[PDB]
């Protein structure tokens, strides 16, 4: 299985810097097979799902990026509005290169 | 094979709006297997390569996006400098969601 220690720390750190601590009792990561996604959310119970089949291929920085991306959907909703994009760029100044690198790494 | 009609139209429309018509005599799309990329360029020849294996899975909007992305590499060089990023966002205001949707689709 994937090391829970780094996931626990990334989740706690990212919730703190995104000012989501009011939702710390609700937000949890669950690792399960996902049909057509690398990650998803259940807005109802604040669960972040990570695709069990993707997780071994992700670098630590990519896991930080994907968790921040899903937390920003929990914070702002379905769309990448300017506030969402500004916070994501603040957490990941190199997010454009990360994104282009990710599609090229994962196509199966 | 992938319908050439939409590729011809997207290529000519995008070259025109990116003010690259003085390179219309040189820029061509070639479809071939690519080892670790969805698309690439050869700025010496001005050829845009599209990965033969990924092309059937791309939506029309994704093809428009990928061609604009590679044309901007032909226009500005290797790096996503501010002018590059501004033009890409102008052509595709929803580019962040396009990039994440591309990741989800090509991993499955
Ligand atoms: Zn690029
Ligand atoms: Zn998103």
């Amino acid at each position: 299985m994937k090391d829970r220690k780094i996931l626990n720390e990334i989740l706690s750190n990212t919730i703190n810097e995104l000012n989501l601590n009011d939702k710390k009792a609700n937000i949890k990561i669950k690792i399960k097979p996902l049909k057509r996604k690398i990650a998803s959310i259940s807005l109802t119970n604040k669960t972040i799902y990570i695709n069990k089949n993707i997780l071994p291929y992700l670098s630590d920085e990519e896991i930080r990026f994907i968790l921040a991306h899903e937390l920003l959907h929990l914070k702002y909703g379905k769309y990448h509005i300017n506030e969402f994009e500004e916070e994501l760029l603040f957490l990941f100044p190199n997010k454009e290169a990360i994104l282009f690198n990710l599609i090229n790494k994962l196509f199966q």
